[PDB]
């Protein structure tokens, strides 16, 4: 998985990353000439502890094949250390929902919906857990295809016994999931906004959750509430949540 520097030529900025900004690029190899490729990289690499942060997600998305989850390319491991990746050429989940906004049908977002549970229940059958499900983790690929796209705390999306007790388990996961739901249904506006991360946890206790999307189906609100069961155990596995969106996504095409 190591690659030669000279094989890639840095682009443009296509965007900013948890390390540092990612570019898209070119990859000249011997098996395709002009790959383009995105290019991770990692302000401060030169710390040891940055570093093996960094190239954990690497390792990480090295051990995942499927049509939902973007693909590792390579690395570059000396100074500045380099992650290259699958090019998704449409970008980040949240900026393409809120550019399209009034272009996405509803089919459209609950296929997203759906795709991102396909790559979710993969995750569940390797017995993986995430952490960290939500929008601004999600690429898109084409208008019709999304990748769960790279491996301070995220309040606002977390299970309530992962705020209370910092405990992430598959169902935890499942909660979060219910999050990201809501939120491509809301053409990418974040949850709780003008609410202090502070506040999060008693309003969940408190018994409230965020409201249906304008013009989503109730089947998938009901959907979203069951991923918010307060109790994990009562929570839904990815295996159901797939088929019950597959059913929602057809149940859409045909009107
Ligand atoms: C990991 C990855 N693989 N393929 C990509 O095409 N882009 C990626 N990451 C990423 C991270 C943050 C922001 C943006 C951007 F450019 F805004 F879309 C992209």
């Amino acid at each position: 998985y190591e690659i030669q520097r000279e094989r890639i030529e840095l682009g443009r900025c296509i965007g900013e990353g948890q390390f540092g900004d990612v570019h898209q690029g070119i990859y000249m190899s011997p098996e395709n000439p002009a790959m383009a490729v995105a290019i991770k990289t990692c302000k401060n690499c030169t710390s040891d502890s940055v570093r093996e942060k960094f190239l954990q997600e690497a390792l990480t998305m090295r051990q995942f094949d499927h049509p939902h989850i973007v693909k590792l390319i390579g690395v570059i491991t000396e100074n500045p250390v380099w992650i290259i990746m699958e090019l998704c050429t449409l970008g980040e989940l949240r900026s393409f929902l809120q550019v399209r906004k009034f272009s996405l049908d509803l089919a459209s977002l609950i296929l997203y919906a759906y795709q991102l549970s396909t790559a979710l229940a993969y995750l569940e059958s390797k017995r993986f857990v995430h952490r960290d499900i939500a929008a601004r983790n999600v690429l898109v690929s084409a208008t019709d295809c999304v990748k769960l796209g790279d491996f301070k705390l995220p309040i606002k999306w977390m299970a309530p016994e992962s705020i209370n007790f910092r405990r992430f388990t598959s169902a935890s996961d499942v909660w979060m999931f219910g999050v990201c739901m809501w939120e491509i249904l809301m053409h990418g506006v974040k949850p709780f906004q003008g609410v202090k991360n502070n506040d999060v946890i008693g309003r969940i206790e408190n018994g409230e959750r965020l409201p249906m999307p304008p013009n989503c189906p109730p089947t998938l609100y009901s959907l979203m509430t069951k991923c918010w069961a307060y109790d994990p155990s009562r929570r839904p596995r990815f295996t159901e949540l797939k088929a019950q969106l597959s059913t929602i996504l057809e149940e859409e095409k045909l009107q």
